């Protein structure tokens, strides 16, 4: 076996199309042990006075204006990886064009017609053209269109530019990859760093940098560093850094590095620069060339020897065979599953499914298991009913206005509460408030509390601390209550009844979130998670976010389909049980977060097989749970839109998050939906299937043809005394019949076929195309008996009338056996191709049948066919497709069709 | 003009089609003031003995087996109305070859071809003939459509009948029509009466009968008289009548009557009889018709006049000039309609959308105000938070134990408190209560008082009233209150106090409704309306609806389209203020009911055209607003699933249901929704418009033409000295432009002329036809001079060169021009065609081209035409359609399109 130089044969698609994108959180170890030239160059950026930095990246405040970003772009390059830049057309045409097999065609037509037969090794290598080109331009519209569709969403950045020719300046929203460096963007909450950055300004800016130092609490950038001098690039108080986002506040910062230049640039990029290891699809695909390679290496050195020792000239029959085995060639891979796979996702960008990369197509049709949270996907993001009360029940406007006051003046991200709390406050006491006091200090939210905080203040003698948050994390901090007006102190009974209403209101489905505030003196220092204690709990405010009427049909559906939906969400298990039986899932028994810890990794992979609803989960509980749920052959998605959903959108074989996100959210998915819903997600899981059977329809059709076709001519080839058919005119055949093929994209499946779950096996291929090989033989050798009996093709001086009678037998029935070998059900009854594949099928055989009867078959060596061949060739066309429909049946019982 | 002679000429559509159906609920005076023998009939029906009913109407216990059930059916005929039987198809052939225009060609074709010329007169009549065939398939196939989408959506009712051949008695779901006399039916909640019914049992029967003695309180049924005999047969408590529904309770009876035989069936069918006044359809139909006979008979007699004075042969020239007359046939209009109007409701039924009646259609895109119900539409079903507190705010189960009595032991129709209060009781005390109550009486919902009542009893010593409704109207009948476990008397402070909770209850938007119950000894007469005095209010259920996730973008895309929307509930004003803010709507200032009463017409009218929600209406005040809203030349469509929305459904210019709803709502309606959804209705009224227009198009298309064809025979008839073209070809050209056109209405319409409501004004053909019909005739004397002159078709003996000559210019001309005059934007680049158009059209162009190359041209008496002539007809169909491109902007201007 062996056949080590099969990897100079196989042709490996861009690396963009399929395998994911480097995502810049991974691989905490040191890459390069932080290289000395990047980690200087960073520390003397990091302290670098702002007034040379204009002068370092030739930037000025009001912006750079083209010329300048065009020069700074062509100096620097692209703000891109060096896997995401796609070859030039020429390049892919030459590309195309330089493998093994046309070269070798060519050159093998060379010398065989080299003896004066000029125009015959012409003709041969214009087939070889054509077909290059053909495939040419299937890969670059498919490309095109695929990258089209990556490039649909992608993540943005405001930056300042130049707008018109008279210098005005604005805020542009442009793709990141565009950003060139000295350029000053401006950076707001939920927005990823897209590059090194040198903050200018900032105001309360809160950053997460858990993917690249490792720590979970988010870190404070301000325009100028108020830290001694330390070593670590990372730990830079004013310097940003790729693939982390902002938790909150404001900045205005200027780009200091660009694509690679970036630090994550070298960091698995250069500084280590390893062979990445194959995805499933990849490694499938590998198979299934190598596979083909293996059978073509196997049969085509036996019909060359056969036609050498018996026929004569040894060039000829080397010519012929390789002629043959082009049939088999592992290079169409390339082309049919980008002219497959693109196809889909062009109509998955017609069901608001834009997909990034075209191997999550396979993925998404192959998921069981699919993660999600209750937010968004199963309840709505607006909540209908919501009541302020104190923890004696009655309705207190105190306990509003505080929470108006911290929604008001946080600066992270929106939420569904502060949104109601805004518009829930009349306009009247919204602006005294908002005119009577004023923000001072900000301490956002993080998992370890799960408070946010606002301290502001109505003078300058005191400042007032307003916390909000889920009801037990406020009751930890929280020691007095403002109960009927007055201060007491919070005692057990108070914690007791409280804790009993909160339960109740959680089981009517009614989220609480609790409200405290504290007064402190006046102080120059920053506000720190000490100073959350000893708070006076002002009351909670509980709200109802009912669940989308579209969520019970679209989970059937997905149930039907056989997705089963598990629910990861960090809200009380209460509240979680509540949604999961209005929406009629079920919940069965709970699991939450403070019970996995224990448990070992075998122990929570054998819970989550049987467990539907998982409350109170940490990211990190996630990120496991998604994990350990792949194990057992299951192939799981996971559904998210949060700051920290990127560990666990990349984990899970497929990720899925929607257009409107955060950035992190955004590049860490694979599918983006262009509305949160379902219904949306279970048609792109069918639409994704049917386009998955396609492809593997087509290549399993495509290469039982074509092994057929060289089964026949291995065996039939040492009893006649000359080739079977001319070379030339099995290119032909095969060039029509790809051309025929070219609708297949475009076919219809079977709902048997996608009502379940796909697997894909590569070794499936072998057993098709052994089952349906010598069926195809069999009538070949009739045929070839008819030629040689019947119509007295005797001798090698009469052979163009015997070859060009295989040929139209040869090219309609490759053509025609489509419509048999497509379905398992019985053909144009109960299951039909669609329009444009019949409609290709009998333009080709039209064009099949004339060529012979056509003036340039003198030209293709192709002599005319008497009438009285025309009703031999109807009946071996009735008698292969109605043996292969009874034998079908075989094959769906030993093996199976899916 | 006169013509009265025209009724023979225009040819209606069947009256199925258009125009809606009796619905059993009008004319309220005497229709043959109770004709003698019904009324007697009725009567001694009413007290039949039950034992010999069977015999009357050869009935048994078990049912009636299939042999008995076509012999009833035959003998009784079939439960229709005389105007619901279609008619054979061989009698729709013969009235579609019956027309005056057809025969008059056949008459004329063998006088002026009976000299011994055959085989023309016999092509002429062949010609006529596939012309007839072509009209018949089109419309056959439309009405079958347009008969079984009809046929989708129909009333049924539960029939016990036989299953299979042992004799099995099952409960078939039968359409109403399908019914026979004396056959056994059940009937249930919801359920309307189908035809004449002699009760057999029932249990608490209470139908609604207003629609026919005009009462609007609901009636018992029992299985025997209670009452003395009295003259009224629509008094009878013993038989039901088609046209009313079961308000409440179950009952078994039988068919009496059916069909025509029916109360109703004489009502307004045969006892009146008189002509209906045409809808606004068949009155803009009836004009065109007219509009294009005055055409005719104004321009063909002329070309007849001139012919015959100047040719010679008179009959010929009658034959012409019926011949060119033939293209402005006011006969196409029944298939033209009937071809596109039913192709819309096909697609129409893909999109969830089923229309009854092609009719509607029209209406359904011409909407402007669309008056509907908070419940169903704009939220959901299906509420989310319900809580049961008494007076005093804590959770009693006194009153949800109440509640589920009353919603268990009720027969009416189901409500979604019903179905909550059933799902939040928990099985235990549910299946207790259920071992421990046993229902007695139960008095209905009605609108005078808004309360339902169910009289249960634990033992046989004392009953309890329970009943339960709208919060008012249960406070007018309390007196009592059962206040911490105390029953106190109701004084004026509490009812201040729950007037002011539940008033913030509304404003949140939650619904309440409160429950009262009452002990009274046990009596064995019937418990009256009367009883419900002096109760015991045991507390209020608040309960929370949420707005459906699709209403809000729903009614955005509902407002850009025009159709302003309207809101008529009957709930509380503070509730639906707070569902259409939630939903988006504006609600401006609420009108009540109470406060429509003391309006005028003139008042009311006046304010319907600014008010959006209307809280608080009886089904009287929502049928006096949506009379009120249509005068100011609007078209209001009412979309209504209620027992009382048959006024309002038929009031309305259009009414729209829901598939799932009371029978009543689903006969007065002209719109059947699969789904209670506002995207759905959006969506169709854009496919509607789409479909209306492309009607329109299609006639204004193919009357432009053939009066252009029209007026260039007239202007160019004199001077030469023979026919411009033989009649036959322009038969041929009629024959074939109509099947070109043919695929039109699959044509594409423009968002423009589908972005507003349309108006359809028939007396814009006859301007369009005046500016389109001259720039046609342009051309064709261009024509004739180029034949004339350029190539020498100076004689007769040559004529046959002149007339093919036009012939080509006219069949392809009046093809090509499609593309030009379908739009008002530029075509090929900013509007393009459908692809069965343009398919079409290409076709006809080859099949004209190559007549004259044809052998059949010799029969058609057709020349084949020399190769120069070709280059000068490309010229002219370019110039031809570039002049009207370049013409279409003042029509434009001056006019305009839609
Ligand atoms: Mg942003
Ligand atoms: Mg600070
Ligand atoms: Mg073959
Ligand atoms: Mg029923
Ligand atoms: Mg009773
Ligand atoms: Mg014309």
């Amino acid at each position: 076996m062996f056949k080590e130089i099969f990897t100079r044969l196989i042709r490996h698609l861009p690396s963009r199309l399929v395998h994911r994108d480097p995502l810049p959180g991974a691989q905490q170890t040191v890459n390069t042990v932080v290289p000395p030239s990047l980690s200087a160059h960073c520390l003397k950026m990091a302290v670098m006075p702002e007034e040379e930095l204009w002068k370092t990246f030739d930037t000025h405040p009001e912006g750079l204006n083209q010329a300048e970003v065009e020069s700074a772009r062509e100096q620097h390059g692209e703000n891109k990886l060096p896997a995401q830049q796609p070859s030039p057309w020429w390049v892919h045409l030459w590309v195309c064009y330089r493998n093994p097999f046309n070269i070798l065609l060519t050159i093998l037509g060379a010398i065989s017609y080299a003896t004066e037969d000029l125009f015959a090794a012409g003709v041969i290598a214009l087939m070889v053209a054509i077909s290059t080109l053909l495939n040419f331009i299937q890969e670059a519209r498919s490309t095109k269109a695929a990258d089209a569709l990556k490039a649909m969403v992608s993540n943005t950045a405001t930056v300042l530019r130049v707008i018109n020719d008279k210098g005005e300046n604005g805020w542009l929203e442009i793709p990141i990859d565009q950003l060139v460096p000295g350029d000053i963007i401006k950076l707001a909450a939920g927005d990823m760093i897209p590059a090194d950055l040198r903050i200018l300004q900032a105001r309360d800016l809160f950053v997460a940098q858990a993917s690249l130092t490792g720590e979970s609490l988010p870190v404070e950038k301000a325009a100028t560093t108020r830290q001694p001098e330390h070593s670590n690039p990372l730990e830079c108080d004013t310097l940003c850094f790729m693939g982390t986002t902002v938790v909150s506040g404001t900045a205005q910062a200027m780009v200091i590095a660009t694509g690679a230049n970036t630090w994550f640039g070298q960091l698995a990029g250069r500084v280590s620069e390893q062979e990445s290891e194959p995805n499933a699809f990849q490694q499938g695909i590998s198979r299934v060339s190598m596979l083909l390679i293996r059978f073509m290496l196997v049969m085509a050195p036996v019909v060359l020897l056969i036609n050498g020792y018996t026929k004569g000239d040894w060039w000829e029959a080397a010519l012929f065979a390789l002629s043959v085995a082009v049939g088999l060639t592992p290079e169409m891979l390339p082309m049919i599953v980008t002219s497959t796979l693109a196809r889909g996702a062009v109509k998955l960008s017609k069901q608001k499914v834009i997909v990034k990369h075209l191997d999550a197509i396979q993925n998404f049709g192959a998921m069981d298991i699919l993660c999600t949270d209750k937010t968004g996907t199963l309840t709505q993001d607006k909540i209908v009913l919501e009541n302020h009360t104190d923890i004696s029940g009655k309705t207190s406007e105190r306990v509003l206005h505080s929470a108006w006051l911290n929604s008001h003046y946080q600066t992270g991200l929106k939420n569904l509460l502060d949104t109601a709390v805004l518009e829930g406050t009349d306009e009247e006491s919204a602006r005294s408030l908002a005119s009577r006091w004023q923000k001072i200090d900000e301490i956002p939210f993080d998992f370890e509390r799960r408070r946010m905080s606002v301290v502001v203040a109505e003078n300058t003698e005191h400042h007032q601390l307003v916390c909000k948050g889920a009801l037990q994390e406020i009751l930890n901090v929280c020691s007095q209550v403002r109960h009927n007006g007055e201060i007491v102190p919070l005692d057990d009974i108070m914690l007791r009844k409280i804790k009993r209403v909160t339960d109740t209101l959680n089981r009517q489905g009614l989220r609480v979130v609790a409200v405290a505030t504290k007064y402190l003196p006046a102080r120059e220092g920053d506000y720190q998670r000490a100073d959350e204690s000893d708070l006076i709990l002002e009351g909670y405010i509980a709200f109802l976010d009912p669940p989308k009427e579209t969520t019970a049909p679209a989970l059937k559906a997905l149930k039907a389909s056989g997705i089963t939906v598990k629910i990861l969400t960090g809200d009380s298990e209460l509240v979680a049980a509540k949604v999961c039986h209005e929406v009629g899932l079920d919940a069965g028994e709970v699991v939450i977060g403070s019970d996995i810890e224990t448990l070992s990794d075998d122990e929570l992979a054998n819970l989550a097989q049987r467990t539907t609803l998982f409350a109170r989960l940490t990211p990190m509980h996630k990120e496991r749970i998604v994990t350990l749920l792949k194990r057992e052959g299951h192939v799981v998605g996971f559904m998210g839109d949060g700051i920290n959903d990127a560990p666990a959108l990349r984990a899970a074989d497929i990720g899925i998050s929607v257009d409107g996100a955060v950035d992190i959210a955004r590049e860490a998915a694979d599918i983006i939906l262009l509305e949160k819903s379902l219904m949306v997600l279970e048609e792109g899981v069918i639409e994704g299937r049917r386009t998955f059977a396609n492809m593997l329809k087509y290549i399993k059709m495509t290469a039982s043809s074509n092994f057929g076709n060289v089964f026949s001519v291995l065996v039939a080839s040492a009893f006649l005394p000359f080739l079977p058919m001319l070379p030339l005119h099995l290119l032909i055949q095969n060039l029509l019949y790809d051309v025929s093929q070219v609708a297949i994209p475009f076919d219809n499946v079977d709902d048997e076929q996608i009502q379940k779950p796909q697997r894909w096996n590569p070794a499936d291929l072998g057993r098709f195309m052994i089952f349906f090989g010598p069926i195809s033989s069999i009538f070949d050798i009739l045929t070839f008996c008819l030629m040689w009996w019947v119509f007295h093709a005797n001798t090698p001086e009469t052979q163009t009338l015997f070859q060009s009678g295989w040929f139209v037998v040869g090219l309609l029935s490759q053509t025609l056996i489509v419509h048999m070998i497509r379905t398992r059900r019985v053909p144009f009854i109960q299951s039909c191709a669609s329009w444009p594949l019949m409609i290709m099928t009998v333009i080709v055989m039209i064009v099949g049948i004339a060529l012979p009867f056509s003036p340039l078959a003198s030209y293709l060596q192709l002599q005319a066919l008497p009438l009285s061949y025309f009703p031999w060739l109807v009946a071996i066309l009735a008698g292969y497709m109605t043996l292969t429909q009874l034998v079908k049946g075989f094959y769906s019982r030993r093996y199976g069709w899916q």
